[PDB]
């Protein structure tokens, strides 16, 4: 596995995009498989103080195909909401500034078993955004599996 | 072979596909054939609630033209595509709030005398992904990857 | 081949386009750069007749990087000219909007000497059409930039 | 190795891009991860009169993903600007003429150790930043190692 999120660290939370291709990995001598769908990985931490982050403490979600392209489709006054209930409950919340000038990047996670609710904000500059644009867009064709990879191509 | 991009609504499902060029040989072989790839769309009508009727299924397979012209395409633009002589078109018409679109098949066959008409909304999200999915294929069904 | 030119063919003219790929020289210590640049070729040739056009006839246009950097940050109001000159004749190109924001029309005038009228190969381009051409087009410019061979 | 910049040759002074891919190293496990960051690198000489610049006099500045962002989502009105210490102080800026034709792209270097500063100055019209933002969106995801996780 090779490692290159792109990682945005802020006065509450970091938070680190990467796409996860479609994949089948076998570990265990072959008896246990992993399967992975294809997405664009959103991980969040929260700060500790000193300028740290939890990774212990890390929750993610992950974009689907078309929950990229709503990011892809935003401009400077668009919003996007998205909503996974696989109890874990989580919200992914990505709403404007005033000025145009960047965004509020939230994740919200309700646990109703163990009680729990954690959030995660982190803001996100017009330049930083404009990197998860052009990042995504890049990515998404491969997420998508329409390449060599994962296609059946030879 | 390459996953579909699919989206599945009330009374039809829409999937699309890229069809990279091909080639053949001929005389001898003297003359390469290159067959221009396109995007492929596939609808299929609804049987019931998100099910849909696979042996029903009817392509419209998009030029690199005709592709250009869905990439171009901003929040109050439409297309219309004809296809002839089974003879077929496709429209993409936009919803009048900017929050996507209605994409249609229109099917006649004259054979069997019927018009059959495939209705498919697609969300601004949706679409801005068969944008960009079709703006990274639009080389390689051109054969300039 | 590498690249399959992209077609246009209308009333008066037709109009093809493909990359050219920079050339590279080694210099001093092994490091190699480029030599001659790279391009985005048109080649212009006039209809005959109905659908038909004079291949002997046909006439080139070189794209630079900014040449091409120019056609894809055009609007559909925006306009576009450029003259090249230093067995190469002076030759201008240009892309010009129909006031209906449908499209363009694109005009290489090929300047011969004082006793040849100069030829003018015009080619209507819809939006749909100059759409696949800015996309091919920033698709390629890396390639002609030779910027894909500082990476995998 | 192969050098490959897009370049600018202007009055006062020129101005040449290249991009400059991370680096990625082996850890525990046959993990590989990025152990030098990638850049886009700006390359500024000064023109010594006739049609010429001076080559060996060049000053440099290495714009982050972050920046190069910050450059691609430029419009005609916009405008950005970059700090930079790696005293040697470094600044970058990229400033629109107002009637919309392009900018001036200026690098200036502070340099407190040898107690110098240097300044250059190239203007860019609207073409030109156009084949830079293409150019710099196409780099972007190999700058940022994307390339290496989609293969």
């Amino acid at each position: 596995r090779l490692f290159a999120p792109y990682s945005i660290f802020k006065g509450k939370a970091a938070l680190s995009v990467e796409p996860v291709l479609p994949s089948f990995t076998e570990i265990d001598s072959g008896n246990l498989r992993i399967d992975r769908r294809g997405s664009l990985m959103m991980t969040f931490m929260p700060a500790i103080g000193e300028r740290k982050y939890d990774w212990e403490k890390k929750q993610k979600f992950a974009l689907s195909p078309t929950e990229v392209g709503s990011l892809i489709s935003m401009g400077s006054k668009d919003s996007s909401e998205f909503f996974h209930d696989p109890q874990v409950r989580k919200s992914l919340s990505v709403k404007p500034h005033a000025d145009g000038s960047g965004y509020f990047i939230s994740l919200s996670v309700n646990n109703s078993i163990l009680k729990t609710n954690d959030y995660f904000v982190v803001p996100v500059t017009k330049a930083e955004f404009a990197v998860m644009k052009t990042a995504f867009s890049f990515a998404l064709p491969h997420i998508m599996g329409w390449n060599r990879l994962t296609g059946h191509l030879e």
